[PDB]
DNA sequence: CAATCGTAGGAGACTGGTCTCCCTGCAGAT
DNA sequence: ATCTGCAGGGTCTGGTCCAGACCTACGATTG
């Protein structure tokens, strides 16, 4: 009853969840780093190995990832960073023996009931605060909704259904 | 000692070489995937990661990684796939222990003196020649440019000089 | 630190200037 | 197969192509 779920973005987040019912949920690590002489942001690739090679997860144990899809109306530099953090995350997962099982997000959303919300930010908030409650005060703000992506793509691998 | 040259992208590769002077030189792994009705081509994650597992390399072993810099004119697409090998390859190397140095193409091609050349990629190929005569049949052909760049790369962080 | 807003953007090496460098993706001809 | 040439391009899930859905990065200003 091992699944992890990870949101890949640069604000995203990696969640396990534990046969027990158990669930952690971690924010991406990154660094500040110089590009054209301006600081961007980018996912700290030695603290994502560490991290996977931290948890308790056993090795083949899948890992959902949603799949970047990026606008095409999105900027080169989004086209090349969501190609970049999908990437190492995808390399970082198979490397620590994780079998990785891309997920669009239309996938999840449409079991969820969640397309097409006027919000659809904070309705996932609120959909792994059902699913969660013990992460509720880990959900609590705006920028949390990559901890709460996280948490609904592995309770998408794992078949959970909202009362 | 060791030092470990990679061309990231999809015609890229991977050279090796031993502190007894034995060069290696591996082209990138990839596979073939549908993406929105077509077939593209995208770097082998678990190929990757066995090669890696497979070098007699030490870890601490630097490896040095042409750095992605797309043009502006280039597409998002372009953008997004040079983005994506790159974190594959990075997140592959740190995990299997390597020290990661990114290095632009500009670097060591003034060090080998190849900057503004109108035909760069045999040049690269020529200077691979000489520096690897062992690995002639290995560059004959101009789709052979990758194996030379990787292996022109770790020429370049071992120090090694053209005559 | 947390949120909202608008647009979609190069990056790199040797007191700023100047010059450099790919790649993907798709079709064709042999 | 190898190469030359040229432009710079969404992609996805699901019910013989296509509808209708989906972000992200990167800077600003507000507190
Ligand atoms: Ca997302
Ligand atoms: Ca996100
Ligand atoms: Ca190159
Ligand atoms: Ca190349």
């Amino acid at each position: 009853g091992w699944v992890i779920g990870v949101d890949p973005d640069i604000g995203g987040a990696i969640a396990v969840l534990s046969p027990d019912g158990s669930s952690q949920v971690f924010d991406n690590p990154f660094v500040h780093i110089v590009v054209s002489e301006v600081i961007r942001k980018r996912l700290d690739t030695k603290s994502i190995i560490q991290l996977l090679r931290g948890l308790d997860a056993p090795p083949g144990t899948t890992a959902y990832i949603e799949k970047s899809s990026p606008f095409p109306t999105d900027g080169k530099q989004g086209w090349w960073s969501t190609g970049f953090s999908y990437g190492l995350w995808i390399a970082s997962l198979v490397a620590s023996g994780f079998s990785v099982v891309p997920i669009a997000s239309q996938t999840w959303k449409a079991y969820f009931g969640l397309m097409r919300s006027e919000t659809p930010k904070d309705d996932s908030r609120q959909a792994a605060s059902i699913l969660f409650p013990d992460k509720d005060q880990s959900l609590k703000l705006k920028k949390h909704h990559g901890r709460a992506e996280a948490l609904l793509l592995a309770a998408y691998g794992k078949g959970l259904v909202l009362p």
